[PDB]
């Protein structure tokens, strides 16, 4: 019940306490792990004000208050604010914690070393989509910092009856378009085809290229969602080069700087904000293999073996794995040119192995999932492979929520 | 109830009723994973029920539940357990464990070739010299001058746990470690505790860096014995590199035999504690975890050296860059001495045509991710989108604790 961990690289073991406040389900029983499923599964006022205990009880004991009149008072006053309005609102301080702690809990990131820097933009005052629009120009300006990238959220108003929703219809704050064409191939991102479909299915006017920055489709208070054109000196970009091979620029290569997750839902104290984009800087194998060399994505794999002249008749040629490699040296070395933040997975592996550590010596423990955390490449000459990790569920947290689209009473 | 699975790269999707036949605990909780966990005396009471559900599922698959074959064997084995404390498998019962045990092995990625294991019963051996011989015919019929082809021999089950047979060797053919005074390692690092065990039981260590370790064999609870594998019969392959000529000046060589030896087979309650199984090769396993895990061979550093890359700033990728060249060579060289091995491309590939078929035709197939996902390029396999659940079935391969740990000596 005071279970351990190991890694089989070091035998170093810890001792993990931190999962007995687990609360949420992991969707696993004692009969079947659903360790490698991707997503498995209106608040009353009585679910609430236990949810608000709780997590008002973790904020007075981390600055050393539990059990003190501010504590008490706190508690009653928000007590009472919930038999009355059947919500509550938190204080700024309460907000910026809640944040920072989702982000401390989100078993699935490999870059919470940094997770007590964030910087906590506070939106709960907008009420119009073009609004919304100001505040997210505003952090991604800040975040960006002309390639000194920075970690923020921004968190718009709380949800109310679910029918006055905030929400983002982006899942992320810049992606690019996705056309399907006559050929029945796909022009851009195809992951985006859709919601590039429901863009100029709502308005948008599409250049057609391959690396169209989306526009944001921004819903405030339930209501119809509007387009808005993101400035392009606001989005700083990447073209792509290899440090060896000429003709890779030639491939016309470039990506965003900027990761800004747009689509979650931070849960503090049980209230629901669904609508928090956040944002940090790339681990170089996002890019490079998924978005670059994923089948269901760009997948220029064979394009770029073709390019080096790899025998590509026989898998056991390893030529994929050969091309891997160079098209994420040169995502690396492009970022690193034009000095925008970015981290190898060997540099973020190596540094959650140390956060676990500070996690397991100052808190008790560090949930975590393996099946993500582990690199889509080369994984087990990073230090997680041989890592065994726990993973359960800590509050406040990030969760997932339905697509807009699906929902919206139009 | 039903349950879906998703591969997010096909959107095909699959339904698993098979989960419903799971047994043992897998470790998790409706609040906690342990799905990267490495690892999460049997009486008369327990055993009747154990026989039972697996003679149950026995005549099922030869389309006989039912019959009066069925309904004889099982007040036969009833009366046996009730009057001897344990019972004896018909031959046909063996097989049939043996290969479900593999069929049932999650985190084997292999097992499309499941229902072609050639099976020794080895039921009758009573001594470590009747040890030895079973395992020497063992490794030349599985080895087949490279031809590889999947076999099991299975030695006498366990009765009062003070009489197990087990093979002491982790893997039938492995390499020695030696640790230097120094600190350094010579040879495997990963066989330095059972090497020393080897030397005082009296091998004598020629001290290089790839010597073939000796078997170390236990009968009936006895104490286990010394014994070389014929040279002639331990078939290796010079590692070389299709472009790069110094490659071979590293002087590598790995074995052609992945023959694991030291995990415990269970069917219908009884425990068979040695019961070596062997295969063949995916190339990863050499290249990646052999030669290249820091607590392991750990050639990357030369390699890059030779490679003359940039080893200054790990985002060159030059570890990357090195594990590739020498996973093809592994592969390069494997192919043309005629040696049985498979690319991970390839294995990957079958295992999901296997689980679809499986699902099909079975109602699912268990499966564990952090297994199954190759060690590297990941992603580029399509294992990776699959989603798989993990769940035990019997007849099962389980792990036990190293015999040196539990074993009381005579002297
Ligand atoms: C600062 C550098 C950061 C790095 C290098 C990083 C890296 C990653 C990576 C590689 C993943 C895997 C997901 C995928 O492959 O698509 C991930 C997931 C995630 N990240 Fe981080 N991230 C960073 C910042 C942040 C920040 C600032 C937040 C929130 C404030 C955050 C929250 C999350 C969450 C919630 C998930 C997983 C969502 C899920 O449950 O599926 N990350 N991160
Ligand atoms: C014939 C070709 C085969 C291939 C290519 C193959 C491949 C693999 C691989 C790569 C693993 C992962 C273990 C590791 O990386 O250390 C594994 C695990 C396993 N394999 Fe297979 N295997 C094969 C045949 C067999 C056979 C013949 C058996 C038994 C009859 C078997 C039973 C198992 C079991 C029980 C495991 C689980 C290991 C554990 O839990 O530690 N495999 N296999
Ligand atoms: C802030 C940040 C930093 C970083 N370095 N990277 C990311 C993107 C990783 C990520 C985080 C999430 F919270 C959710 C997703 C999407 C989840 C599913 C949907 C499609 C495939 N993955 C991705 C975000
Ligand atoms: C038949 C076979 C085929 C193949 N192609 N490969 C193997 C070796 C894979 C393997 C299987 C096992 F059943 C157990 C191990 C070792 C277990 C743990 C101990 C430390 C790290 N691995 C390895 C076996
Ligand atoms: C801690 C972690 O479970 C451990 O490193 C596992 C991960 N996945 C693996 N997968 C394979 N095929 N072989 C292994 O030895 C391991 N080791
Ligand atoms: C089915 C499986 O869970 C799916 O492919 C997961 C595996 N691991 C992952 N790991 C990361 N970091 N990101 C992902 O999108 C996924 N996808
Ligand atoms: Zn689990």
């Amino acid at each position: 019940r005071f279970l351990k961990v190991k890694n089989w690289e070091t035998d170093v073991v810890l001792t993990d306490t931190l999962h007995l406040k687990s609360t949420l389900e992991t969707g696993c029983t004692e009969h079947i792990c659903m360790g490698s499923i991707m997503l498995p599964s209106v608040r009353t006022k009585d679910q609430l004000f236990p949810l608000a205990k709780e997590f008002l009880d973790q904020y007075y004991s981390s600055i050393k208050r539990f059990g003190s009149k501010a504590h008490m008072d706190r508690l009653e006053e928000v007590n009472k604010e919930i038999e009355s309005t059947s919500t509550y609102q938190l204080k700024d301080t309460e907000l910026i914690y809640g944040a920072k702690h989702a982000w401390r809990n989100a078993s699935r990131c490999v870059g919470r070393i940094q997770w007590s820097k964030l910087q906590v933009f506070d939106a709960r005052d907008c009420t119009t989509a073009h609004g919304m629009f100001n505040y997210i120009c505003n952090h991604v300006k800040y975040a960006t910092n002309k390639g000194n990238l920075r970690s923020a959220i921004t968190i718009f108003p709380q949800r109310t009856d679910g029918k006055h929703d905030f929400r983002v219809w982006n899942s992320q704050l810049i992606r690019y378009a996705g056309y399907k064409q006559p050929d029945g191939s796909t022009l851009g991102d195809p992951a985006n085809v859709q919601f590039t479909e429901i863009c100029i299915q709502q308005g948008w006017k599409a250049p057609r290229g391959r690396f169209d920055v989306l526009p944001l489709l921004l819903q405030a208070n339930g209501n119809d969602p509007e387009l808005f054109q993101i400035p392009p000196e606001l989005v700083l970009e990447v073209p792509i080069r290899h440090p060896k091979f000429d003709w890779f620029k030639d491939l016309g290569l470039k990506w965003y700087g900027l990761p800004a997750v747009s689509n979650m839902l931070l849960e503090i104290g049980g209230l629901e904000f669904s609508a928090c984009p956040f944002s940090g800087w790339y681990m170089g194998t996002e890019i490079g293999v998924r978005d670059y060399c994923d089948n269901s994505r760009y997948n220029i794999l064979e394009e770029v073996a073709k390019k080096m002249d790899l025998d590509m008749r026989k898998t056991s040629s390893l030529w994929k794995d050969q091309a891997l490699v160079e098209i994420n040296i040169a995502v690396l070395y492009s970022f690193q040119s034009d000095k925008v933040t970015i981290v190898d997975h060997h540099s973020a592996t190596e540094s959650f192995i140390k956060h676990m550590e500070n996690e397991y010596r100052c808190r008790g423990g560090c949930p975590a999932d393996w099946v993500w955390i582990v690199p889509p490449m080369s994984g087990s000459i990073t230090p997680v492979f041989h890592q065994e990790m726990l993973n359960y569920r800590l509050t406040p947290s990030f969760e997932y929520q339905p697509d807009p689209w699906n929902t919206h009473v139009w």
